[PDB]
């Protein structure tokens, strides 16, 4: 047998850290799991038992607190970045760095009307992410996004003239209801290296914001031909809106809200248009993904 | 043997419902989890396999469909006198309703300044419910609350003068983290039956509100001595705010952080003042809970 | 306002415990999550922001601990009666502690035939759990139980005969598929302290390895009437095989799966005697509880 | 903007099946979520509200359940191919079908010594999954696996001579627990299409039941050096025992277990030889993945 590829490293780490204008007396705090995976000439370790090749994955946890105190944690894709090049540039054997975050929500809270300095609410289960790949002597690969970002529509969604054979029961409809949990990424030109990177730094946050700001607002004021039809809208406004973008990405599943025919009992007329009461379907789902780039 | 209590019935029943105001065209959706056991002279069907007594619990799946299309789902606390009140009036050998509703947040997106008419956000994984008792006879018994409310405020909470034995470890801190997810139970007089509910309507939702604003602003502006001292400022303001309303529950986890001592790197410092990076800690935890009512 | 109730502690202890036979050279190891919530004197802590009164958590957590070095971490039953009785006996304003264990599976691996020394598996998700309440002047009062067993038949199981009204579409089934979650509980005879429990030990296995035994075996011998038939006939076996019982309690899910009508395609048959071809249903699910005791 | 990749389809079909001989009366019960997205000329769907070539996801629900009736779900590895087939040869505009599989188990129950005829019990939640990718003109990809199968040894697990520098505070260790959830994978050589596949039925149990018993005899022999050596180890025993497999891949989380010193307390003696009582840690977790193939 042979090593075909190889990695490994800590997943899981839990990082709290805050920032505190001593001058305003203004916290701001930052919450994140990361994971960092390694690669590199590292195979003897898996043929022939030599540990001499390892970076603990203990010591790996060490760093990333380190790396986190000594350096903002903000934008991910920042930090992303240095803590990458940070064990390719240690280590001659490490050749590539994976590292992965997610970002926790702590929204400041409105206290009677003022923004309070030191309190904090999480206000959504969404994730702002990080992918960034360092490879040696390759740069720096980032792919963005946001995740869990649960919306729906009750009306101006459409879903009619799919194909129908002997396979299909599903009735056209011109009014249903259309729910979503949003995952988008986009994927940044390769960077050369941490200077580039650090060139860039308010594009990060924009791109973030933007890429938010076009998902609620398409998805809010498009009648949806179809999911497929309404993701794509979308992605081309991101892509519009940002040219060191390379290709946006977005998996969806369609969360399907069934109607209830009530009308065994009182003739209750509760379809159609007289539709009121929906059974939400835990399951199974639709689910449609999509890569836009340039033409 | 015998039986000495019996419940049955369906859990987890998904609902949702839509108003459209036909005249302004703004839509407004409710989703909720609905759980309905009822009690009563039910026995003889698990001793004597009499299954003549049992209201199918797929009958109670419909009954819940049903009065959702027959009648409001907001507030709560309503839905469920309704919904339970059918129950102990419907059938003779059933003398008990109890109905369990967790409510889902769809939260109105704003876009471009204004409010979208018919999209909508999961802008939280927090929850209104209920819980109302319907016992025939006796009257309607509702415990309200808010759950996963998950909030942390990154100074001004203390926690010293603790026994100190030859089990204690835990050092005095004038300064540390507090996060928790609030879980919090009011509980109403008896009301006589629906037509007393339906008189108090408006108070439910301004109840709820109080709740979440007392709950939120305690949490965010007391220097908080424990957080047992911090919980019963919480219960006490509340109870002050509404006289409908016997008792008030708090269940609090204490979701720890703890400093991460970084010294052996470089002295590099980063506990006590200087602390900035910290281990949130998945478990254990501290969980505190107080039950208070009126002297 | 005042304190009406309050309890307090540590919640999801996790723990792990080996036994090592230096003779054999066989390991047994043992895992649990612990919660310790203390009664007593504690209200001015609430009111008073007086933390005198308060073994801290943390502390809560060490004593688990040290408990568990210093004796057998089986039976439960035992432990949570040791680890009680340390609390009220030790602490003076300490009045009722409250023990709650969950223990989860290491079943001993079959290697080529042989019992493996040292070498685990968890074979389920399947927990043995025990509740010890050990109050001051009171004695001790347990509720053991298993739960997360997660069953299923494909036919022997029956309803019919419901009532039916103008809520009823559910129609009678002469064979269908019963599915459930396991969770039963067992409630001891109230102990006069610690040496009594010390007495009945043996007892505590024995009554769980039957509670599971007759749990089994009745649901796959018995043609189910209803999950209400069911359940109350295993109760009263476990009631007749252990005197030192008073009560037996058992929750069950309905988890219901449906037909699949297919003949709207090629006239395919999948119903009724020909059904093959079955839906899990995520939700809603029926759910039947039943607590029986002696006549 | 342009369409640069995009599949769509239905996730988390969950599908039931019994099989029953009417001769010896046996049933035998399959269960499984399924999970099938199409590839091929689709980009219209997105780009130009084309719902013309959209197989509905409602439809490709349908056709699981439909497959499922009308042919074997046993062995994963065929139904799949003969699902992905389906979708291929069925719609011209359709390229690629790609099949994820996730099997539950439900393991006959022993009763009073016997074998029972049709009841069946979750004994785990350790699944055998397939990733089955039928492209046209290409033929069919498996991917097999077993997942979430835990384990752990309560010694025979060393970790000595890692690299040590200023970010290294782990000790070495001669003597520690190990505790993983296996996921294995093994890449069968392409198949030519439904006849090669068919002819090699007998070989995906056979190869499955090969990989658990080398997992979990290696895990339980092996004097770790590492998780990397050890992991490495059974990979390569897997290869060596069928000749149909190109590749055998392991992601493997490393459950770390702490020592708890209790010394500070009546000079109480857990550590090293002494340790008896582990804090197990949710958090963070190793994390060790290596591919291997044939030299
Ligand atoms: O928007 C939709 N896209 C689809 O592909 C689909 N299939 N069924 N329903 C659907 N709705
Ligand atoms: O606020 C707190 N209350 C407690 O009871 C406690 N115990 N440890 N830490 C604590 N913090
Ligand atoms: O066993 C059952 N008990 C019930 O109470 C019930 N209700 N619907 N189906 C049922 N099955
Ligand atoms: O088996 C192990 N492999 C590793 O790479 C490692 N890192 N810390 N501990 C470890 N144990
Ligand atoms: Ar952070
Ligand atoms: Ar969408
Ligand atoms: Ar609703
Ligand atoms: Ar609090
Ligand atoms: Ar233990
Ligand atoms: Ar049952
Ligand atoms: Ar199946
Ligand atoms: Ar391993
Ligand atoms: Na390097
Ligand atoms: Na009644
Ligand atoms: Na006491
Ligand atoms: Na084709």
């Amino acid at each position: 047998s042979a090593v075909k590829a190889a990695r490994y490293g800590k997943d899981n780490v839990r990082v709290y850290k805050v920032h505190k204008d001593e001058k305003t007396g203004v916290q701001t705090v930052y919450e994140m799991t990361v994971c960092v995976l390694l690669e590199g000439e590292i195979e003897t370790s898996y043929t022939k038992a030599d540990n001499s090749v390892i970076v603990a994955t203990d010591s790996i946890k060490n760093t990333i607190y380190i790396t986190a105190k000594q350096n903002p944690v903000t934008p991910p894709e920042l930090f992303g970045s240095i803590l990458g090049t940070h064990f390719i540039e240690k280590y001659n054997h490490i050749h590539a760095a994976h590292v992965n975050i997610v970002c926790h929500r702590w929204t400041r809270m409105d206290i009677d009307g003022k923004p309070h300095p030191h309190s904090f609410i999480r206000d959504s289960e969404e994730k702002r992410n990080v992918q960034v790949d360092v490879v040696e002597g390759k740069g720096i690969d980032i792919k963005s996004s946001l995740s869990g970002l649960t919306v729906l529509k009750s009306t101006n969604s459409q879903f009619w003239g799919f194909l129908r054979d002997e396979y299909t029961t599903l009735k056209e409809t011109w009014d249903r209801i259309l729910s979503t949990d949003v995952d988008a990424t986009w994927q940044w030109k390769n960077f050369s290296g941490l200077q580039e990177v650090r060139s860039h730094v308010p594009k990060f946050d924009a791109t973030w914001a933007t890429a938010r700001e076009v998902t609620l607002k398409t998805f809010a004021e498009d009648n949806s031909a179809s999911v497929q039809a309404t993701m794509y809208k979308m992605a081309e406004q991101i892509l519009a809106r940002q040219q060191l973008i390379e290709t946006v990405e977005y998996s969806l599943p369609n969360k399907h809200y069934f109607e209830i025919d009530l009308s065994w009992h009182k003739g209750l007329q509760n379809t159609g248009k007289n539709a009121e009461v929906f059974a939400p379907q835990s399951d199974p789902n639709g689910l449609i993904k999509c890569t836009v780039g340039r033409s």
